[PDB]
């Protein structure tokens, strides 16, 4: 009882918790959502999600991939978790948003070379 009857990875009845008093912020610009779904990740707490960021942060060295996860930096850690018809669901990242990183770093087409940093689905086609 936690998965909307739809096709392709797009939405699912996941969890949802209040991030900030008004609404979490990403790269200065505040997000349109004030909730978050830890289920979107494989962590066990908010601290874990924000902690993992440090790992990917190292990628800063590479501007090609760095700017690639700029827009996804929000759809990767702060997923748009809203309530559809009264059901707390999550909004997975679109193939495009995730493709932004594929452009610069194609070597990660679908290999376990940098999962901790990737943490993005590619083998499947979500297509928002």
């Amino acid at each position: 009882s936690g998965l909307v009857p739809r096709g392709s990875h797009m939405v699912r009845r996941a969890r949802c918790y209040p991030t900030s008093n008004a609404t979490n912020t990403c790269f200065g610009s505040k997000l349109p959502y004030e909730l978050s779904s830890l289920d979107l990740t494989d962590f066990h707490t908010e601290k874990e999600l924000n902690d993992k960021l440090n790992d990917y942060y190292a990628l800063k060295h590479v501007p090609k991939c760095w700017a690639a996860i700029q827009p996804f930096l929000c759809a990767v850690f702060k997923p748009k978790c809203e309530k559809i018809n009264g059901e707390d669901m999550v909004y997975l990242p679109s193939y495009e948003m995730c493709r932004i990183t594929m452009e610069p770093c194609r070597i990660l087409y679908n290999t376990t070379f940098f999962p901790k940093f990737l943490r993005c689905n590619e083998t499947l086609f979500p297509t928002k």
